[PDB]
């Protein structure tokens, strides 16, 4: 899938064992994020940053 960097202007594929976007938000999610990549499986909800995976492009 297609997944954008920090800002959601620019974006690519993310063929490399890839298939979802992510993107980890600070405190809350509600607020803007603070960094997001591409993954495979979504990974473990932290406490401190909210995880938030998608399977859309330009999800994140």
């Amino acid at each position: 899938l297609k997944c954008n960097k920090l800002v959601p202007i620019a974006y690519k594929t993310c063929p490399e064992g890839k298939n979802l976007c992510y993107k980890m938000f600070m405190m809350s999610d509600l607020t803007i994020p603070v960094k997001r990549g591409c993954i495979d499986v979504c990974p473990k909800n932290s406490l401190l940053v909210k995880y938030v995976c998608c399977n859309t492009d330009r999800c994140n």
